[PDB]
């Protein structure tokens, strides 16, 4: 089935463009360069499920998620892809993530896959953006915001 | 863990509709946003009236993702500005490119994907954004999108490949040219 | 002026002089390996050090996949278009010398390794997007095999090329973990 190469491959692509965006990080020891890099061992799991996917990551991703906004500011403007390079790639990497999750959705529903898988996908676009802000706001870089 | 609207694989429109997250609406709005994204990232590597022009293209691609999300077949009168997409940021990407262009080398053979690193950020921004028209093009020839959003998309790789150069012009780096 | 107008309705041309529009399976294989020059193109701005024979490699498969663009950009049956196998047995070469180089490997490799290596498997999953892409072409015979052959190939040249520059980086690159 050429659907689930296709959804292989795009959570491939998620996971190199992390890949990508951790050589972004200068400093070591950071706790979310160890968090993405659980994630990319979660999308090889995802990868053999397409090719029953258990919950836990999912819960994972939602602790990390409300662990992330309790340290940020309430969320007043729509911001632009920005922040500082680990923020924009991570920007990135959500854009490239909410794409593999259309690339799933019809493999469930087809019941091809696991709910979970598609909810993983779906709530790391919320992981990478949350993330994404919390890398600028601790480089202190404020990103752009929208202008007509 | 949380029951999110959109666990079932379900999204909606501006509009109100209910769409499987694979519709052509999410994988057009989705690409845009993967386009600015990209402009983003390439912005991270100004070193700028052009740092300028990229923002505001971002903001543009903004007032793309809401028109694509908001199905012309479906849009009541209050949605009329989202599906109303003017001219002038065309307009603007041509007067641009006319800017960069009479400042740069005459232009004669293949441009290989070179150029530095905002160059060859560039560089892949434009191919991006030639996905982002090609998911964009059947919404528009099926009704649903303005032909103006199409024509953007158009442009801005015009624009985009032409900036690239320029940048690569003012880092006195010389792009590769296609061989064999 | 480089831009036309003409494509501003949501059509262009193939090769053969046909108009279709632009999200026709010919345009999104050729646009695909576009966007894999253009990975290629940065992940060249990431070598440091002059001299590197990998970066003169990656600047003649950026020139071959303005080859893989043309041909696919003119479709068989509406024509008269074959791709030589000569850059296939080329890439051959070039994986067989990274290749022998490497450490055995038999645990799975995360994209990692540095930057180079970083950009390289970007790159490789862009690649195989492309050959994605390219498959439908072939099957319905509007491509040659051997369009589809390279990029599979190239596929396998990335891969190894990022191993290889991890190795020479010494860069430990990660594993998956269960
Ligand atoms: N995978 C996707 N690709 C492109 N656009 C999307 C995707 N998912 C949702 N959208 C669009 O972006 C908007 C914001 O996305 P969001 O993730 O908040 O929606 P959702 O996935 O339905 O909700 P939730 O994430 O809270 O379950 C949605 O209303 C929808 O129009
Ligand atoms: N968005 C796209 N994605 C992939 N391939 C394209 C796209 N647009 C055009 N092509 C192909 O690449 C060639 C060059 O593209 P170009 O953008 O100049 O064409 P166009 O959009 O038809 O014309 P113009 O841009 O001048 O209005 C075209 O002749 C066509 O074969
Ligand atoms: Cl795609
Ligand atoms: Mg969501
Ligand atoms: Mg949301
Ligand atoms: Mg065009
Ligand atoms: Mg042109």
């Amino acid at each position: 089935d050429d659907q689930v190469f296709e959804a292989v491959g795009t959570t491939d692509e998620l996971s190199s463009a992390i890949g990508f965006a951790l050589e972004l990080v200068t400093e070591k020891g950071h706790t979310f360069a160890e968090e993405l890099q659980k994630i990319q061992c979660t999308l090889q799991d995802v990868g053999s499920a397409l090719a029953t996917f258990k919950a836990g990551p999912i819960l994972e991703l939602e602790q990390w998620i409300d662990k992330y906004t309790s340290q940020l500011p309430p969320l007043t403007a729509f911001i632009l892809p920005s922040g500082g390079k680990i923020s924009s790639a991570l920007h990135f990497c959500r854009a490239v993530c909410r794409r593999a999750e259309r690339r799933v959705v019809p493999l469930v529903q087809m019941g091809e896959t696991d709910a979970n898988v598609a909810k993983f996908l779906n709530r790391l676009s919320d992981y990478l953006f949350t993330l994404a802000r919390y890398a600028a706001m601790k480089e202190g870089n404020q990103e752009k915001i929208y202008m007509k």
